[PDB]
């Protein structure tokens, strides 16, 4: 018969589920709400915790995803999914829920430890749904809980003041964090123990909760993959309110004062807004115009509540683990975007491609020259101009900013650890070059088991997922990722050791040495 | 000058009102409120306290009815009222008002017995203007107060969980009882000694009172006519969600989560639920299709907060009087229904009627030839197979369940009593063929003293008033209806003595026996 | 390979279907437009002739009933479709089609009878997709055509003048028949011999075809079922400005003048106008107030285009047979209307329930003890004055009406034919008690070949249909129902020879002569 846990709010049912290797079955719970749904004038407030229920509640079914493009949506949940088929989402404003992997012994009172994961998508599309924690689960004997948070202008719709002060799928994280705190012991897991992980849009929020005072003691480790809050164009700096207006415009409000904004957005249906986010055409590189009107999506601002200063302010202690992959910028980016590119590129077009970057990488016109010739004035081949130019951004957007917020992590006296993952996995898009290696979101794979959950793996990838997972779990376990039979991962100290992951897994030192000190001589 | 009381919220302003035969004027208050209007975001949520008035309040005119189909509305009100005509009454949202009949001296303190009457109308229509209670109060000193509740999707939408449980219209009841225990004093009433009584839906919703944890306390008396919870129509069981899919699809909303519904509906206007509820086409046999999808009206469920388990598992304790009509399907609810009938029967004819009455009745297709072999296999007479067709129906609605009820709190040790109302009213509609008698409802004019307040009674019906009004009294003041000049009614209990009270009033036993003994083995 | 007729507009394409004992397939075509669908502007116009189209057009798939009350359109829908299972209709406003039956050998320029049907359902309700020709077609040898035309509020909305003069679904059925006169010869019809055959509100719009000059010449024989135009319910005369005014004022229009009556109607969506039909709740008898203001449904009236009088003016020719059944409201009418009915009836019941029913019946207060006193006052059994209270109605409604039409169009030298028709078919409802015998509706059953659709009938039930059909296509053949091997059936003349049909078939003489001289006495 099913397992039944009691929780704080009530009692939840969900599935056993068995995977081939493990004797015991793994206890699955879709869909079980940490909040009240944030709908009417719940719209641009703070989460509130779930009205308790009298019987048992059914966590047997997905929960809808937040509202987003459901097009963008179902395409990055493909891309990016460890199960063997995409499972087809519904959308709703009603999306504050989590889905639990516990391969504990409901009966006897287990302690795992727990890896709470936040998905990305840019703080726009995304789903918990997408991420299937069975394998981690039960390879690695630890309570995987995927998490869901508001997104988009539900999400990040911020005035700039406190009539919508911001970061509402920020604030939805932490409460995630504080059921976990209250309810995991149920589910056979330790609340003592709480490792948080996320990729992309999902590393920025770890980061970001990593800083924030609101998610103080909620978790004991965290890991950020390919992003983090440092220097982002995922934060907001400086006056946010013409966005706001902008917005408002779009979707029919006067723009009177900020109340009068977020009354009026306040008065839209779910539908009338996904239309204003339709006409504003978020996640698209412009090309037309001047780039420094280009706003490619909404995301963290500097709240007050959950972030009181810049990130770069902050800068100036749990472990922590930051890691980038070997081409963030190879192919699944620049293609999600409408990126212009023949695959080839003269100097001159790669400045005013880089010039048109401007909301991804912020460098000044003046200084454009100087910076694509560095990357790009060591090389005829246009092609590689071309693989060099790619790198820029992505130097730009992940390897300098990940390198720099674990440095400034050491020096705190903090333990940390990084990465550079550089794989191809076999589960990549068909329509995916074979040259690109390590590509944005490829060590998912990896970390989520799915050599154990889809087909096709070589012995080499099966291998590469039972070692990733059991870093990633030694790390949620100690703090430390090392242990018997694996390759030495030495703590990033003074040294800047870094251990290298993938087609040859070993230590090496000095990750983006050379990048770091181009960029910041360059933006200081 | 006009009565004018202080109640715990401020004053109020009645009317004195005489009656031939007393010397005392009655003081009349109509339309006091006893909640905060449900009106915008307090739509399916408990009724709340009603806010204080700083100046006198006029109770001197009839207040709304709760929305409601307005045409079937007041076909019931002129059909049950004891009033000379009929009072027409506006519909609205704002509806949770009492009305106040007290024969007391407003002046000199009193505490006369209190009876709190709850109408009927299957959950869906009725007002409680409708009942004059000048003629009761004055013949019985007794303070008489008729309450509403909210009907319909406004007092029963439910989504089976947390998000809309259900049985606001219950929680209403409770709450006009709450008011009732801190402000009758002031009326002359006895807060002390509350009788709470009802018909039908009524008597049904007087029963899950008696069941629930939250009225305990807020009255001592109890008395059914016509309508019990166990087993009711009235009463919804298992998963309710398909019922609550079908309102918000009707309503134009998406069903994606019981919140989304629950906000969506909110969103509506008066109107626009006004327009769902005559497209669902409740109170209404359904004649097409298969009888078990037919959904006749909305109801009573197992919330969690008013109703913790079934009445079925509650059964497995205030003084009770459980009552029934000989004809309780005589003519008024086939006719209210569209029942198709000739009137006369056949067999076959019986059997496909009584499949389709299945939301009636509750017969599966299986045990149906039974059953009306049953009833009607003893006579050849197809007018009479008609008129045993008709007494079918009625001991499942209502005849079965009644004894059962009664004879299960009996045995758990409270004051019980029984009796079986045989009167045909010469106040029945003219449309109702003269053989019909003690048809559902027919009791209403004697315990509400129409031969007092309408022309024409015989001098037999004037009696036979008079002797129910003081039955009733004597119930509500010592919680045992008997008394010096009466027929004896014995208390049902192992002998199951009743009182057959109409045309020859006099003390039976074993109401109901060999019925409930056919249906419960039926059953089970 | 399947059938391919040229018609005026262009191409249609349908499908050969057989039937046991025929060793030619019918060509069967379903959904062909006769109009221009009557949206937007069009609505309350005169019908327009349909836009051409260039290639095939595909007519193998039913076409939409027109907008009415979805449940009582599906529930008539069964009750009288002659198919083994009903087809479930979609609703719309573009529902001027008509569906065709043809036995002829198409490439072999055949000229068969044409027989247009038209269905009942009171103007409210209906669809010509409830009645399969194939069974008529192929037995008689006779093109069968079905057709739609407006219902409702679209079909006779009516401000009695010449802003919206109304009868837009009877114009329809002119124009259906015009499509006939210039198209039916690529079908194997012979437009030089069209006879128009309906039941019900079908009946009465023969009459009113049979009266109309915009009708002359585009018919050649006439069949009325069970109504006609002369004093019907149907009929609406003097001032009916009333009814048009509670229309717009229920749809929330202002009633100002008739011009913006129409105009704000016309800017109302079909969902509106479907409300509002539900709103005005026609088709159910009316048990509250005066029955004098009672509406029951929407009409025919005199607007002076397609009717230039009163028929009883016009009264004061083409062969026409009149019919009625003998049990005409024995159960079916009163069951869709609700009517109060115990099955049985005292004097004082009855003629509180006659009065009630004056919206159908139409006898003043003061005639009320005189009718029911001459309809009941022979006998003693209540259950027999039910019966006969049934007989009065449907006498008033059906038997004196038709009679007095035959005769007029007898004297004014026209062939003229009468049937009373009594058989209680095996495919009767369920619901229908045994002792019902040529109910409304009950020959439809005969005259669509139902025996040769659906399973289960008896031997003499498939010589009724072979002998029905044979006696209604010898009169669209000849104008004269004789034939050999038929039973003779006389000619209605001065001696009113007219024919029993069913469960005995023989001439008799006198149809309704004591009624007609008892009604016409009473009402004059
Ligand atoms: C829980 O809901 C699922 C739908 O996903 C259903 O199949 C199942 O019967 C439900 N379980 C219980 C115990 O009601
Ligand atoms: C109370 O209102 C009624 C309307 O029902 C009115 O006739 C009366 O004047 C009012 N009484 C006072 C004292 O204002
Ligand atoms: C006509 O439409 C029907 C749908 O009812 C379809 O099955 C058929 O293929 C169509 N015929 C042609 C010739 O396109």
């Amino acid at each position: 018969s099913p397992p039944v846990v009691d929780t704080v709010h009530g009692k939840v049912l969900g599935k056993f589920v068995s995977l081939e290797g493990f004797a015991q079955p793994v206890a699955i719970f879709l869909g079980i709400p940490f909040a009240k749904p944030p709908l009417g004038p719940l719209r641009f407030t703070p989460p509130q915790p779930a009205e308790p229920w009298s019987f048992v509640k059914n966590a047997t079914s997905y929960p809808p995803m937040c509202t987003q493009d459901p097009k963008a949506g179902q395409l990055l949940s493909e891309l990016f999914t460890n199960r063997k088929e995409n499972i087809p989402l519904k959308l709703s404003e009603d999306c504050l829920y989590l889905n639990i992997y516990t391969p504990a012994d409901l009966t006897k009172k287990n302690r795992l430890p727990v890896m709470v994961w936040i998905h990305g998508g840019g703080l726009m599309v995304g789903a918990a749904s997408t991420y299937d924690g069975l394998a981690l689960a039960a390879h690695e004997n630890v309570v995987v809980v995927t998490i869901q948070y508001r997104l988009g202008i539900w999400g990040f719709f911020s005035t700039g003041d406190e009539h919508s002060r911001g970061n509402w799928g920020h604030l939805d994280q932490v409460a995630a964090l504080r059921w976990v705190q209250d309810n995991i012991a149920s589910f056979g897991g330790n609340p003592g123990s709480v490792t948080i992980f996320g990729e992309s849009a999902g590393g920025e929020s770890v980061s970001v909760l990593v800083l924030s005072p609101l998610a103080k003691n909620l978790f004991h480790r965290a890991i950020s993959e390919s992003g983090v809050a440092l220097t982002s164009v995922l934060v907001k700096k400086g006056d946010v309110k013409p966005l706001a207006e902008q917005i408002a415009i779009t979707a029919g409000c006067k723009t009177t004062t900020s109340a009068v904004m977020v009354h009026c957005l306040r008065q839209k249906t779910e539908e009338e807004l996904l239309e204003t986010t339709l006409k504003m055409k978020f996640l698209s590189l412009d090309l037309q115009g001047d780039p420094r009107e280009s706003q490619p999506l909404l995301g963290t601002v500097i709240d007050g509540m959950l972030l009181l200063k810049t990130p770069e302010e902050l800068q100036a202690t749990v472990p922590y683990m930051v890691g980038i992959n070997k081409q963030e910028f190879g192919w699944l980016i620049p293609m999600l975007m409408s990126y212009p590119l023949e695959g080839q590129l003269d100097q001159k077009t790669a400045m005013s491609l880089l010039w048109k970057s401007y909301p991804l990488v912020c460098i000044a016109k003046e200084l454009i020259p100087e910076a694509t010739e560095k990357y790009l004035g060591g090389t005829d081949d246009t092609v590689k101009k071309k693989d060099l130019f790619l790198d820029l951004i992505a130097d730009v957007m992940f390897g300098v900013p990940s390198v720099i917020v674990a440095r400034n992590h050491r020096d705190a006296g903090a333990p940390t650890y990084m990465y550079e993952f550089q794989y191809r996995p076999s589960f990549s898009s068909d329509m995916k070059p074979k040259t690109v290696i390590g590509d944005h979101g490829d060590e998912l794979f990896s970390v989520f088991g799915a050599p154990f959950l889809k087909e096709g793996a070589s012995e080499e990838e099966i291998r590469l997922s039972k070692m990733v997972m059991k870093f990633w779990a030694n790390f949620a376990r100690n703090g430390n990722p090392n242990g018997e039979g694996l390759p030495h991962w030495p703590e990033y100290n003074q040294k800047e050791g870094y251990l290298q992951i993938g087609a040859n897994t070993q230590a090496a030192q000095k990750l983006k040495d050379k990048e770091v000190a181009f960029w910041t001589n360059l933006f200081a």
